[PDB]
């Protein structure tokens, strides 16, 4: 029957779910960054479609996508047209807006989202409200590029003899391949403008936090806590005692736990969900075209 | 008779003077960046000639050089070729060696260069001491590319309501022009890249600070602490109880205090010095060809 995918078109990668009306799965798929500002707009709606096709195992007649990067109403309108020309109905959303409204259903809350880039969403029960969100120079706070880059950062300092090498230093070295100051410096150079390749070192600073490394931790405990700080001051604004937490950041167990200690000694409770964004943008499709969100129920 | 010309080619700009080799001052010219991971070889070289032509006043004989961005293998390989295209001897060396030598001729001792980007160099009689001086990306701690940056990333917050909006404030976004959250963003993702339009922001952060605002007056503290420290640890380490300072960054006066606090704090003397580096290449350059480098005296 009637093919309905959800997407969420990140800025790490683009998920997408396909379901048909009756709340029965079909499939999922997987493309690229759905972050024009990371890959260019025509990448950006090549791995949308990419993902949709796949989890819909060909064309789809409903399409509902979160998206990153919709930043300013320049990035909207650039957005939209093309995004439209996937399937015969597109719904699109901010990312932010997706993510919290796949778990509060309408109602008010906020949503921690936490990968490649980062952002507070929030919703009032008259709009929505965001907190940072804007890019990797002028926010992402404790996301993977913001810890990306302040591991270079430190591995410098570590190289310049300032600090003490730890097990991160070559667990940085190791993912970038790089084996001096001099590479680094060459690596930094031809890398400095590509934030998959800086984000991509969160996951060396995740291992090292693992091995009980404090100063990878440390990166971990400032990222989530300056982050952790903005999801306090849109909680309580708005009038919520939980937060929810999404993203791939979150994977980081010991980030997630900063993360969660911070909101507690706030008086905020955490929940990471049982919906996903991807899920969110589903039973958004559904409520657009009329299909009975009760039916994804499942045991 | 003989034109010697000694050359700054930082990050802000590139800086010429012209002497003979009498100790007489010729003249003095200035042009565009002299680095070129900031706007690249061929107009780095290009500056760099501007700037000594019009000290000159036209062809030079000699032509010292002080360069900011040569901080690999590979930045001087492709940078030598064409600067000794210049005049008929050319001498180049970083520009934190310079700055150094300007002041110690030849003796041990540590420099800090504070600019577009920052370095701190240092001498322990035998060889050359690099701590930072690799970039923004990396590193420049306390440099205007940094100062700008967290002057941004504050001004976010302050859009987002989460904290208040002081003098800084209107200060930045009247130096890049922007009149809200939706222009940030654009000017953001359209300048993202551009280390001069991000490092121009310090001169918001410094006229915020004159006028009492502690939020300017802290990015500012927590950058020149940031530099202070390392340049504390190499006086230390190459036994010296003073440190030059050198660079855009010192004409800010309260960044100039809390340098100099810090490192009276932790019992080293500053010094802004009386010999730029461009006066500093002039004396490599004399040493070079056999000019009597006491003839430049003058009172
Ligand atoms: O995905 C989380 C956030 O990442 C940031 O880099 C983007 O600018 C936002 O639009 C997005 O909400
Ligand atoms: O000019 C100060 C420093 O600025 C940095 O951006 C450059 O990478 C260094 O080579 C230079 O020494």
């Amino acid at each position: 029957m009637m093919i309905i995918v959800g997407v969420d078109a990140g800025g790490t990668k683009t998920k997408a779910v396909a379901y048909d009306c009756e709340g029965n799965f079909i499939g999922e798929g997987s493309s690229g960054p759905g972050n024009y500002h990371n890959v260019g707009l025509t990448r950006a709606i090549e791995n949308i479609k990419e993902a949709v096709k796949i989890a819909a195992k060909g064309e789809a007649d409903v399409v509902g996508m979160g998206v990153a990067g919709l930043d300013s109403k320049f990035d909207w309108e650039n957005f939209t047209p093309l995004a439209s020309l996937i399937a015969p109905k597109v719904i699109i959303q901010h990312d932010g807006v997706i993510a919290l409204f796949a778990e509060t259903l309408g109602e008010p809350g906020v949503v921690v989202i936490a990968g490649t880039g980062s952002v507070v969403e929030g919703y009032n029960g008259k709009e929505f409200l965001r907190v940072g969100g804007r890019g990797w120079l002028l926010s992402d706070d404790g996301s993977a590029y913001w810890v990306g880059r302040k591991a270079l950062r430190k591995v410098l300092k570590m190289m310049d003899g300032l600090e003490n090498k730890t097990i991160l230093y070559n667990k940085v070295l190791k993912t970038i391949n790089v084996k001096d100051l001099d590479e680094l410096v060459m690596w930094s150079y031809t890398s400095s403008c590509q934030i998959d390749l800086v984000a991509s070192i969160a996951k060396a600073v995740d291992e090292a936090a693992n091995e009980g490394d404090t100063v990878a931790m440390d990166i971990l405990k400032q990222g989530a806590e300056l982050l952790a700080s903005q999801a306090v001051y849109l909680a309580r604004k708005i009038g919520t005692n939980k937060v929810y937490l999404k993203g791939g950041m979150f994977r980081s167990n010991i980030y997630h736990k900063f993360f969660t200690l911070y909101l507690e000694k706030e008086g905020i409770i955490s929940d990471l969900g049982k919906r996903s964004p991807e899920i969110g943008a589903v039973i958004l499709a559904y409520k657009e075209v009329g299909c009975d969100i009760k039916k994804l129920i499942s045991d």
